[PDB]
Formats: structure tokens, sequence, C-alpha cells
């Protein structure tokens, strides 16, 4: 059988980190934010653990934003079941996200709960749009059970 799976999905950039409007293009000095979800698969054996996103710039000039602070540069959500229920999106606690990684060309969040069978994970980060050569970021998601990476690239119009 199959035990367990997860999913990667780029929904795109934001000009808020929740909430808000969809952007790109983006202009040279304005910040943005790119959402991904994780998606743990209904029919997995368990719960999946060491839920991990990590997120690198391939090309173009833009960069990741801040210091790391959940919140402001970066939020991580919990949609507890999935598009299998009607529970919305909301911020997990502080402490259930471990920042393994943040700069400016590379992030790495790691969900530290453990990610029920259909549950899933909403990333946002905060970027500085810079250039007018595109920005392409790669964001890779894997877990303990799941036979990962799930690779997904996203690329963002950057106006000079
Ligand atoms: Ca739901
Ligand atoms: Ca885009």
């Amino acid at each position: 059988p199959t035990a367990y799976a997860l999913a990667i999905s780029s929904l795109g950039e934001f000009n808020s980190l929740t909430g808000g409007t969809s952007t790109d293009p983006v202009a040279e000095g304005n910040d943005y934010y790119y959402r991904f979800e994780i998606r743990a698969w209904e029919g997995s054996s368990g719960p999946q653990t060491n839920v991990t996103l990590n997120v690198t710039r391939t090309l173009g000039n833009s960069t990741f934003a801040g210091s790391g602070t959940k919140g402001v540069d970066f939020e991580v959500e919990l949609d507890p079941d999935g598009p299998f229920g009607p529970a919305s999106y909301a911020p997990v606690l502080s402490a259930d996200v471990q920042v393994l990684a943040w700069g400016p060309t590379g992030v790495q969040l790691r969900y530290l709960p453990s990610l029920a069978p259909g549950a899933t994970l909403r990333f946002s980060l905060r970027a500085n749009a810079v250039n007018g050569t595109n920005t392409t970021v790669q964001a890779d998601a894997t877990s303990t059970e799941a036979p990962g990476p799930y690779t997904v690239f996203e690329t963002t119009t950057i106006i000079p």
C-alpha cells in the first residue's frame, strides 16, 4: 500500500501576509508575500511529523525579508480538516514552528506538531521586490513519513 503522502502547491503572491489581495507583478521597493501549501494525504496511515518547507531563491534579485519574526516576516496557518471540512485556516502558535533558517535567499520552516491525515498548512513568506529580472523561488515539502521532497517553482515579475 501507500502508507503516507504529502503534496505541495504554489498559491502565488499576495500584498499581505494574511488576507489582502493577490499581486504580481510587483514594483521594486515594495514588499510582497509568497504563499505555499503543504497538504497531508487523507489516506495517510497516521499523522506526519517534521513537516518542513524549504524555499530557496533560484533566479533574480528579490530577497526574503526581515529577521524571521512570525506574524511579520512569515506566517504558518493550519486548516485542521483540510479541504474535507469547513474549518478555516488559523495561525498556529509560535511554539509550533521552528525557524530552521531565515535569510534573504533561503528560508526553512518546520511544523513541530504532527499533521493529521487530510490537514493542510499554509506558509506565507515576506519578500522585498528587487530588479527588472524575474524572481523565481523553489519550494520543497518533506516529512519524516512521506517519500519527499515535493517541489514547485513560483515566479514573480519585478518592475524596476
Ligand atoms: Ca477546512
Ligand atoms: Ca507569480
